[PDB]
């Protein structure tokens, strides 16, 4: 019954709203300078970065950065905190997925270890547009150009994600769609190490069904959106990979720079 | 109209059969399957290979192992020769795909240049099982053991494809399913350098629809099989990347040789 599938969509959509403070709807509402209720402060250079500390909630350094944690390291450390944040959010979204907490405890850890980054870059797209990305729950907006002008290594950490976002956002999905897609990503089953795969695949087939109906119902005039979204999973993979291999480089040119335990745990080479 | 999709499906199946000598149906009957009336020559050891590359129908180098050439090199170069043949076979099939020959010639070349490796490992799985792979038009069988026993660089070369095949073959697709899937792969759209993506994606959409109806009719009890197959496109991509990787590492082994100027020429990088 497609009725049980619509119900599962509803359930997932509901938990998505409850687990993630900044949805795509709010984000787009902020990105389109129409809704002038509360606009973001823009960062496109050092000075504005300086001013941003005063206009937004920046606990980082405001003045000079060269001889005191340069701008690049600062932005990276702050971007790191938000990442560990997204995990607790995603980790909380996950438990709401029917059957996920009933699975083997170990596999739960593996599904989260391998799905967290893919989900972070999927949701990160909701906060991007060809020109930049929202920061601090939408109070700010950092320029794609500014981020790309950072020190040699930190300069291209974000470029491949903007490239994903522009094409992924062309699909025009909304939160109710993203909620089912995020659930499909977690319940993979082809993750390295899973002890029991069948119980995970039975759940994902279920999710895949819900996503299929949801897309045809919500995007009737979009031929093959279902297939087109799934192929986006290949793009997410490559992003995680380049990110990881970029970290190994930094980890060697910035012996004084520290990574967070959680994130450091999740990451694994090869 | 579902009358078109079934037509395109049969048409692709027809070209597929005429373009590829060894089909999955045949290969399967030769493998684990019984259908014993002409069993293959199992190469399980160094002597099995030596005392076999002289009685099997191969075209490259004769078996010689005594301070002259390396067994690992000949096997590698052997797979390169066959793959070169494969590429011609795939190129012919592509031209039989409705709309392909009408695309900008530059994009046709581009699509083939990047789709060929993905297609090769897909069909490669048709000849594999968890224990080995069929060789030489199906006249031989090189075990998974003998391959992972090879030199340091050449020992972890085939292991990943075996792993992909084990999971890919679980899908139990058949030649009629594969014919369409292979087309979908060719008519990608996100390949770098394309000049006119619209027509390419238009064709892939029609191909996707055909694949979807095919799986629904051919595998009624295989739920969400369409989605699962599309997911495998991530596995293939990673397989292709990882491969070009070890390949570069191989280049840091054998190089300067004034005897390969014209033979080496034949094997550019794909
Ligand atoms: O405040 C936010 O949510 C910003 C990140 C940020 C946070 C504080 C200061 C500067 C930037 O948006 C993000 C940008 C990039 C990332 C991110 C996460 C993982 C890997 C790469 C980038 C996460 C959030």
């Amino acid at each position: 019954e497609s009725a049980d599938l619509r119900a599962l969509a509803k359930h997932l959509y509901d938990s998505y709203i409850k687990s993630f403070p900044l949805t795509k709807a709010k984000a787009r509402a902020i990105l389109t300078g129409k809704t002038t209720d509360k606009s973001p402060f823009v960062i496109y250079d050092m000075n504005s970065l300086m001013m941003g500390e005063d206009k937004i909630k920046f606990k980082h350094i405001t003045p000079l950065q060269e001889q005191s944690k340069e701008v690049a390291i600062r932005i990276f450390q702050g971007c790191q905190f938000r990442s560990v944040e997204a995990v607790q959010e995603i980790t909380e979204y996950a438990k709401s997925i029917p059957g996920f907490v009933n699975l083997d405890l170990n596999d739960q850890v593996t599904l989260l270890k391998y799905g967290v980054h893919e989900i972070i870059y999927t949701m990160l797209a909701s906060l991007m547009n060809k020109d930049g990305v929202l920061i601090s729950e939408g109070q700010g907006f950092m320029t794609r150009e500014f981020l790309k002008s950072l020190r040699k290594p930190f300069g291209d950490f974000m470029e491949p994600k903007f490239e994903f976002a522009v094409k992924f956002n062309a699909l025009e999905l909304d939160d109710s769609d993203l909620a089912i897609f995020i659930a499909v990503i977690i319940l993979s089953g082809d993750r390295p190490g899973l002890l029991n795969v069948k119980p995970i695949e039975d759940i994902q087939d279920n999710l895949l069904q819900a996503l299929e109906l949801q897309l045809k119902l919500n995007h009737p005039e979009s031929s093959q959106l279902f297939a087109k979204l799934l192929q986006k999973m290949t793009d997410l993979r490559q992003i995680v990979t380049e990110h990881v291999q970029l970290l190994q480089v930094i980890k060697k040119t910035e012996t004084d720079m520290s990574l967070h335990p959680l994130l450091q745990e999740i990451y694994k080479d090869l």
